[PDB]
């Protein structure tokens, strides 16, 4: 089949409301998808979602010939990693842990999917607690609830049903546990040291409340170091240290879901070496090609703990090898080229430039805000905001809607300096057409 | 790092319970896995847990030159399925209905993982249920409960874990739903006609009583057409015909997880269309490479179901595209070489083979049952059954251990007949260690 019949032919077996083009997979490339139907570029701050590290056939992976053989290699089989082993997969992994390993989290474990990693990182916390709790003359069956935020999105998924509340579509009809959930206390406009204390200690507040409620029954508590389809709403570093002392005093572990924050995108490896807390277990994925968790801390407290005891924890394939062996290639390309250090170079550029868009427009351009690469604003109506990216559509920049009124930039770690402006003056164009 | 290192690399990082040999990725081929340390070559019967259709490296994917183009366009990124098509895609899509489709089931929807491919199945039948109750001015809050078996294997996310229930490590210390479970009535040794409708009945008397009592409230019926790791355990057509007319008097959906059964091992594409039983959604997975689902039936009675309303479901992915372009070429081996028909010609003989097992052994070789190439016999105890598997992987031959007392085979749909009497007599070998 041919490019113009895609849409066609996938159209008789599912729904089709992605994007307008047919991706060209061999033109593509850097900041730029090729649209194989009319030969158009467009200049991607979407990046799969968020999900590639370094843009469409990087030239690193794409000259490298002795990658071309490895990834062929990968490529042509799916071994079941869970228990057949291989060089290949012991590459990926010990460079995982060089690039992106935390020295107190030695723990890692590979899975299929952003949704089954949160999920994972949360099963090891039930047991942890479970077991913690049981050595302490606690029931075991204590341990079961999940404390975690409003505007949180963390999976699809069984358990993640549960915790994930932004749009209604997302949750609605589908069984849920009644889990403890607490205001998100985000930076606004407008707020300053005393009134950001003031939110997060009624944050805090609804907390202890639920610790003090269930008492022994909070297994965890889950955050976005930055809280991303809710909205890019950023929180400062004081109410997660004070949510990390909370949950020790309680005996909970804290899990960060670092899926979206994750692989560089803030210009460090993780959001939270920059928000200085200590996770005790930490969910990645997107970027990473391969999903799955690093955990420590007090994780090893628990002797017999879901990563020492054998089949606690498992999948089929225990991740895909195709994606671990370029994930590999992508982590290499990451730490040879100081790509963190480019993320925050680069982000120091494009919220400069929303600050002077900001300006230019103060009654539209709402709120702009970021952290290293991870950068958004507002717009003050959302039917602004679906207009904007219409806008940027038909001059071919393409941007993902968050929330009720945020437009979110997810550029490839590599993007440059021209292409970042490149976006803005798609921008300056579009805003006028939208007043 | 080099492959007598790998287990010391990889039991830095994780737990190391595998097998005893690290894969050559370009040595193994067909029924065959390389061990890369050794030069071993081990008998493979157990095909990445039932995961692989083909073996290792089949001469039709590694000779086809215009294939390697293809699966290495689509191997050097990974692109969001979701919202973002493209041809390779669509061939994979538009191949999947025509060699696996069924014309009653026209909505397809891929995701990474067989557990969350059972997973989309029951949150269609959550949705549909709540809809239907709701068009019938029952209230849209009931319709929450799935109906399953003991000893079924559904996978190990959040509903899933509700549902699975073989060894209690794979369970225990994890919330669930209280969902009703009812008695699986298989096939045993020395059960005739009557004795075996008996059990059925007090099966069927389970689950009618099960829909009586959450009025309602079950949205679905979920089982393995053969149930896999619980221990090769085969039901009566006539079990699931009766199950199929329940879940229709109590306007509850049938849906099938044909993760192991999937694609082919059974002799037909489905092991349902052998069963002359029909679905309402099927998950399928492992050899499809690609997980997800197919709907339809009763599902199209909800004008506004999970398939017809954008983001109901979703990943960010929608799937491996390079195990959508590999399960691509996969597929259209399977149909140019007939290999449906040559699994239940090789099936019979295998089968043939084990009862000649039982004959020679008594005592020892139970219950020799399998459809297609997915045969198993059982063992006394479970203590014989793991020096059998001891026995077998000394002398170089793979298979898969399940419940208490199951040697299971999972061959290749390529397998030939001398490889299975190598098996065999590998088995020949190790009995009399045993006993
Ligand atoms: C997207 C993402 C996930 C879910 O990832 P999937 O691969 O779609 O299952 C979980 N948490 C966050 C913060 C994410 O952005
Ligand atoms: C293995 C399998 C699944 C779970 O598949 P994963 O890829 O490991 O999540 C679900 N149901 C059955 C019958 C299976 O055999
Ligand atoms: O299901 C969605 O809303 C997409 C979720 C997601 O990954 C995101 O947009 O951040
Ligand atoms: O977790 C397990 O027990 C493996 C599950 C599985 O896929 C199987 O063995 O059939």
């Amino acid at each position: 089949t041919t490019p113009d019949r895609v849409h066609e032919v996938l159209g008789r077996s599912m729904l089709v409301d992605g994007l307008d083009i047919v991706l060209d997979l061999t033109r593509s490339g850097g900041s730029y998808l090729v649209d194989a139907i009319t030969g158009r570029r467009y200049l991607d701050m979407f990046t799969f979602v968020a999900s590639s590290a370094l843009g469409m056939n990087p030239p690193a992976l794409v000259d490298d010939r002795e990658f071309h053989a490895e990834l062929m290699q990968a490529a042509l089989n799916k071994p079941s990693n869970s228990d057949v082993y291989s060089v290949a997969m012991a590459r990926f992994v010990e460079t995982f842990a060089r690039v992106l390993g935390d020295p107190a989290l030695p723990h890692l474990f590979f899975v299929e999917g952003g949704a089954l990693a949160v999920e994972n990182a949360l099963k090891a916390a039930f047991d942890w607690k479970s077991r913690h709790n049981q050595a302490h003359g606690i029931d075991p069956a204590l341990g079961t609830q999940v404390l975690h935020l409003r505007g949180a999105f963390h999976g699809r998924s069984g358990y993640t049903l549960s915790l994930t509340n932004t749009k209604p579509t997302i949750t609605a009809r589908f069984p849920k546990f009644d889990w403890p959930r607490i205001d998100a206390p985000y930076m606004r406009p407008g707020l300053d040291e005393p009134a950001m204390a003031a939110l997060e200690a009624e944050a805090l507040r609804q907390a202890r409340a639920a610790f003090e409620t269930r008492p022994h029954d909070i297994a965890c508590f889950v955050a976005e170091p930055i809280q991303g389809a809710g909205g890019d709403r950023h929180f400062r570093p004081e109410f997660f240290a004070a949510m990390r002392e909370l949950c020790d005093e309680f005996d909970a572990l804290l899990i960060f879901d670092e899926v979206q924050t994750g692989c560089g995108l803030t210009g460090t490896a993780w959001a939270y070496q920059q928000l200085d807390v200590a996770p005790d277990i930490v969910a990645f994925g997107k970027k990473t090609q391969v999903c799955g968790v690093m955990a420590g801390r007090r994780v090893d407290e628990v002797a017999d703990n879901v990563f020492a005891v054998p089949s606690r924890l498992n999948s089929t394939w225990g991740g895909n090898l195709t994606d671990m062996v370029r994930a590999r290639r992508i982590l290499e390309v990451i730490e040879a080229e100081g790509l963190f250090e480019r993320a925050v170079q680069h982000g120091k550029y494009l919220r400069a430039r929303l600050d002077e868009l900001a300006a230019d427009f103060p009654a539209v351009v709402l709120d702009p805000r970021g952290r290293g690469l991870m950068c958004a604003f507002s717009l003050p109506t959302t039917a602004d905001r679906d207009e904007l990216i219409r806008q940027l559509w038909q001059r071919a920049v393409i941007v993902l809607p968050a929330g009720a009124d945020t437009v979110r930039f997810r550029p490839p770690l590599t993007v440059s300096t021209a292409e970042i402006d490149a976006a803005i003056a798609a921008v300056r164009s579009a805003l006028p057409v939208v007043t």
